[PDB]
């Protein structure tokens, strides 16, 4: 059974703005979403430290980046503490609305879309590069979901069947058709070293 769900007008223009604005700097996604992922792993090793047992469904803290070029793919997957059907339909868009305004309005004050991760809404970078973006999460508290969107306004969301992950949260990246170079060993390699070199988790880049 699959829900569909309306953004909040503010994140559907934020979207808009990410795909429509001529922007060449696009490789920054990544460096967003192995953001979101360290912190999201940064969450659960505290909580951790007062709930041991917050770390039964997976010792290990890590990132893994997954290409897939038969499915034109890349994928952001970490161990983190994951999200919650509650975040998913409602939480999310309800906190990123002031972000939202806040990034909008720097950047008519002559801000850069690269700044968009200090507004806590640089998730929404991966539409520089995505023509759809599935999100699979577990959160210890509540079941494996998986969240999709291709903007448009709307996104859905419904429990998730495939491979159970234990906990974290897996970003697929559907790749526009001209943005295939993410997928590339030596860009990956590239735009890690550039700006994800001091990340506190291991960063597994997967071969093909
Ligand atoms: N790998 C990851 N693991 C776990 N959780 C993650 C995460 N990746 C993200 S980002 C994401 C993922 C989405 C999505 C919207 C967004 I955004 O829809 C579909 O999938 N999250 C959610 C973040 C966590 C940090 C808090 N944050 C909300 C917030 C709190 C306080 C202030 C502000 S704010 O005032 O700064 F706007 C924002 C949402
Ligand atoms: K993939
Ligand atoms: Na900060």
């Amino acid at each position: 059974e699959v829900e569909t769900f309306a953004f909040q007008a503010e994140i559907a223009q934020l979207m808009s703005l990410i795909i429509n604005t001529f922007y060449s700097n696009k490789e920054i996604f990544l460096r967003e979403l192995i953001s979101n992922s360290s912190d999201a792993l940064d969450r659960i090793r505290y909580e951790s430290l007062t709930d041991p047992s917050k770390l039964d469904s997976g010792k290990e803290l890590h990132i893994n980046l997954i290409p897939n070029k038969q499915d034109r793919t890349l994928t952001i997957v970490d161990t983190g503490i994951g999200m919650t059907k509650a975040d998913l339909i409602n939480n999310l868009g309800t906190i990123a609305k002031s972000g939202t305004k806040a990034f909008m309005e720097a950047l008519q004050a002559g801000a850069d879309i690269s700044m968009i991760g200090q507004f806590g809404v640089g998730f929404y970078s991966a539409y520089l590069v995505a023509e759809k973006v599935t999100v699979i999460t577990k959160h210890n508290d509540d079941e494996q979901y998986a969240w999709e969107s291709s903007a448009g306004g709307s996104f859905t969301v419904r429990t998730d069947t495939g491979e159970p992950m234990g906990r974290g949260t897996k970003v697929i990246l559907h790749l526009k058709e001209d943005q295939t170079e993410y997928l590339e060993e030596r860009r990956i390699k590239e735009i890690v070293k550039k700006h994800s070199q001091f990340i506190g988790y291991p960063i597994t880049l997967f071969v093909e």
